[PDB]
C-alpha cells in the first residue's frame, strides 16, 4: 500500500497555499503530447475555480534558449511559472534564473528535493519512489493538485494522460488509484468492449483506418464495407451490439487469429468526447500538427475545437494507413525489417508486428538508426531485443535497451550485416 500519496500530499498542500496566495501574473508551460494538453487543460480548470487568470504556454523541448526568453519576462512583474510535463530535468537553469515556479514532472529528477529554496516547489513523484515510466503522468500530477481544491471531475483528463503516455496496459500505481477515484465518483465508467467501438463513426471507417490492430487485408474503406456487408452488419451502424461483436469476431479470427487484441478496456469519460481513448486520439493528431491553443480548447469542451479535432484525427489516421502500405517489408529468417522515413520507423515497426520481431531503419548521413519491435506473446518465447540491437558492438555501433522496444546505431555500410547477425541471435526461439 500506498504512504507514498500521505507523503504526496504534503507538497500538494503547499502547491495549493502558493496558488492562493500568488495575486500577480500565472505562466503554464506545458508540452504538445496528450499528456502535455491533459495537463494544460486540469491546469487551465482548476486556475478559472480559483479566480486565477493566466498566460498558457505549449513548447516543444524546454531548451536552454527556451528558459532564457521565459526568463526575460520575469524582470518585468515576475510571474509564478507552472510547468506541466517538463522542468525536473532543467530544473538547475531554473533556479540560476531565480524563477517563482513549480515543477508537475514525473520525467527522471536532477534534485531528489520538492523544496527548493522559498518559491520553487517540484512535484515529481520519482522523489517518493513511483516511477513516471509506469505509475503516473504529468496529468496525473496536475491531478494530484486539482485534488486539493476538490475538482475530482478533472480526474477525465488525467485519465486521458495515462493512455496519452501509455501507462494502461497495464493500470499500475497512482494511476490505479487515480482511476479508481474517477469511478468512486462517478467520472468514468470501465467497460470491456471491442476497439471498433472507440471511434462513434461507421464500424467499416473503424475497421479501416484502426492501427490497434492493423489488419492489412481489411486496410480501407471498401474491403472493411464488403467484409461487414458479408456478414450482415450494418457497416454504417455506429455501435457494435452483442450480436454484432459474436458475428464480427467469429468471422475476423481466419484474417487476425489474435482475437484478444480486438478486446479493451474501454475508459468512458463525463466529456463530450465520451471515450478516453479517442480523446487521447485526438489530443495527439492536434498536438503533432501545431493545433495547440484548439488542444486546449478539446480539454474545455469547445463545440468547434472538437469538429477540428475530429477533422485533424481522420486525417492523421488516413496518412498513417497510406504510410504503412508504402513500406516494403523484407523478410529473412526470424525477423521482418524495413527502410523508412526519419521520424516514423517506430510507430511503423510497432504496428506491422505480428508473427516475428520488426526492425526498421533511416539512412541519414554516415549512419543508420534502427528500430527493433515485439509484443508479449514474443518476450514469453525468449525474446530479448535489448542483447539482439547490442550486437552493434560488433560493428562499431551501440545497441538499444528493453525486451520489445530496443535500438541501434551502426555505419550506413554495414546493414546488410548487422541484420544477418541480428537475425541469427534470434535463435533465443
Ligand atoms: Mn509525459
Ligand atoms: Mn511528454
Amino acid at each position: 500500500m500506498m504512504e507514498k500519496l500521505k507523503e504526496i500530499e504534503k507538497v500538494t498542500k503547499a502547491i495549493k497555499e502558493k496558488i492562493l496566495n500568488h495575486y500577480g501574473y500565472i505562466r503554464v508551460i506545458t508540452h504538445h503530447d496528450t499528456d502535455g494538453l491533459s495537463s494544460g487543460g486540469i491546469l487551465a480548470k482548476m486556475l478559472m475555480r480559483t479566480n486565477k487568470l493566466f498566460h498558457l504556454t505549449v513548447v516543444e523541448h524546454l531548451s536552454k534558449e527556451v528558459i532564457e526568453k521565459l526568463a526575460k519576462e520575469n524582470e518585468v512583474n515576475k510571474p509564478l511559472f507552472i510547468f506541466a510535463d517538463m522542468g525536473s530535468g532543467q530544473i538547475e537553469e531554473i533556479i540560476k534564473h531565480n524563477f517563482n515556479a513549480i515543477i508537475l514532472d514525473h520525467h527522471p529528477p536532477v534534485i531528489k528535493d520538492s523544496f527548493i529554496n522559498e518559491n520553487i516547489i517540484q512535484l515529481n513523484p520519482h522523489i517518493f519512489g513511483v516511477d513516471g515510466s509506469r505509475e503516473i503522468t504529468a496529468s496525473g500530477v496536475c491531478y494530484l493538485v486539482a485534488r486539493e481544491f476538490g475538482y475530482y471531475d478533472l480526474s477525465v483528463l488525467a485519465i486521458v494522460g495515462i493512455i496519452g503516455d501509455m501507462q494502461y496496459n497495464p493500470l499500475l500505481g497512482l494511476n490505479k488509484f487515480i482511476v479508481n477515484e474517477a469511478r468512486e465518483y462517478r467520472y468514468v465508467k470501465i467497460m470491456n468492449d471491442i476497439v471498433y467501438n472507440i471511434y462513434d463513426v461507421e464500424i467499416y471507417k473503424a475497421i479501416a483506418y484502426c492501427t490497434k490492430p492493423y489488419i492489412p487485408d481489411l486496410a480501407s474503406e471498401g474491403k472493411a464495407f464488403k467484409f461487414l456487408k458479408d456478414i450482415g452488419i450494418d457497416p454504417n451502424k455506429k455501435q457494435l451490439d452483442d450480436t454484432d461483436k459474436k458475428k464480427l469476431l467469429s468471422a475476423i479470427i481466419f484474417k487476425y487469429p489474435k482475437i484478444e487484441n480486438l478486446l479493451i478496456d474501454r475508459y468512458l469519460i463525463e466529456h463530450k468526447v465520451r471515450d478516453a481513448f479517442l480523446l487521447s486520439e485526438m489530443l495527439n493528431a492536434v498536438g503533432r500538427n501545431g493545433l495547440f491553443a484548439v488542444g486546449i480548447g478539446i480539454c474545455l469542451e469547445d463545440d468547434e475545437c472538437i469538429k477540428i479535432g475530429n477533422q485533424i484525427l481522420w486525417e492523421y489516421k488516413k496518412n498513417l494507413i497510406n504510410e504503412l502500405k508504402s513500406v516494403k517489408l523484407k523478410k529473412l529468417n526470424n525477423i521482418y525489417y524495413f527502410e523508412g522515413k526519419k521520424g516514423m520507423i517506430g510507430i511503423i515497426a510497432s504496428i506491422l508486428v505480428d508473427d516475428k520481431p520488426v526492425i526498421g531503419y533511416h539512412i541519414e548521413g554516415d549512419i543508420a538508426k534502427f528500430s527493433a519491435r515485439g509484443n508479449r506473446d514474443l518476450v514469453n518465447r525468449g525474446l530479448n531485443l535489448s542483447v539482439a540491437m547490442a550486437v552493434a558492438k560488433e560493428f562499431g555501433g551501440n545497441g538499444g535497451g528493453h525486451d520489445v522496444a530496443s535500438g541501434a546505431v551502426v555505419s550506413k555500410d554495414k546493414v546488410q550485416e548487422f541484420l544477418k547477425r541480428v537475425d541469427e541471435i534470434i535463435g533465443e526461439q
